[PDB]
């Protein structure tokens, strides 16, 4: 069996990245015994999470798309193997490559984006964790979505899941709905994003980040009232800037994923169209 990866003949090389439960190891596949062995992306939970890696394994497992990360296989406790791509996410990428991504590549980015999106809605599965980190550089001229840790299946002629276990949420990412009644519609992903869009041409700078930039709108003084002060916001019809430097047609794209009801935002496939347009 391909899929099939053993134990004592994957290497642990180093960390590539850490969650609240789960972690990404860089390993080698090395059944040789000779350094010579594929480099693979391992997920693992630290030391139940259990059954969600397991339902998470099995969405990656059955979805194939160039703009997704490709499933390479497990390790049986169970661990996700899948490819290496060495350029790390959007969030690591972006600040040391600004001379050589422009604001025509930074749009082609956001239609695959957008692509890898739209397909992820056609197998009827709604994301619930767009954003920078989570899209990983294959090279200067592709991305691809790199991880599902979240994503849920919405029921045959429903519009919504329900989601109970809402902590640790990326609430400066998440629509009104989401942050009101825990209510998660593919029109939920089109909000995460735009706030996406919004990281990708800042180039992931710290200090204009989602949080950094809500958090002068409503204040860093609030706590546990920080969530109804950002629903305040939101309902009173602010929205995060136009980025430096951002053409006004850009923005407008932004603007159409933000509309407070779920049922007047622009699909993905508009957005497509858009940004094509732009880029004619
Ligand atoms: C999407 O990334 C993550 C997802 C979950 C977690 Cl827990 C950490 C990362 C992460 N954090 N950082 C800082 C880097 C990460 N990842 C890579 O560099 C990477 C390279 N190939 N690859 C394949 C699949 C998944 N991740 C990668």
């Amino acid at each position: 069996d391909p899929t099939h990866f053993e134990k004592r003949f994957l290497k642990r090389i180093r960390d590539l990245g850490e969650g609240h439960f789960g972690k990404v190891e860089l390993c080698r596949y090395d059944p040789e015994g000779d350094n010579t062995g594929e480099q693979v992306a391992v997920k693992s939970l630290k030391p139940n999470h259990i059954a969600d890696l397991k339902k998470e394994i099995e969405i990656l497992r059955n979805l194939y798309h160039e703009n997704i990360v490709k499933y390479k296989g497990i390790c049986t406790g169970i661990k996700l193997i899948m490819e290496f791509l060495p350029s790390g996410s959007l969030k690591e990428y972006l600040p040391k490559n600004k001379n050589k991504i422009n604001l025509k590549q930074q749009l082609k980015y956001a239609v695959q984006i957008c692509k890898g999106m739209d397909y992820l809605g056609s197998r009827q599965y709604v994301h619930r964790d767009l954003a920078a980190r989570n899209v990983l550089v294959e090279s200067e001229h592709q991305v691809k979505i790199g991880d599902f840790g979240l994503t849920k299946a919405i029921e045959t002629d429903k519009e919504y899941y329900t989601v109970k276990d809402d902590r640790d949420s990326p609430v400066f990412w998440y629509a009104p709905e989401c942050l009101m009644q825990s209510k998660f519609y593919i029109a939920s992903d089109v909000w995460s994003f735009g706030v996406t869009l919004h990281e990708l041409l800042t180039y992931c700078d710290s200090d204009s980040s989602p949080m950094a930039l809500f958090l002068k709108m409503i204040g860093p003084t609030h706590g546990q009232m920080t969530v109804t002060r950002l629903v305040n916001t939101l309902k009173e019809g602010k929205r995060l800037p136009c980025p430096p430097n951002c053409p006004d047609e850009v923005y407008q794209l932004m603007r159409k994923c933000w509309e407070f009801q779920p049922s007047n935002r622009t699909s993905f496939q508009n957005l497509i169209e858009g940004f094509e347009a732009l880029l004619k």
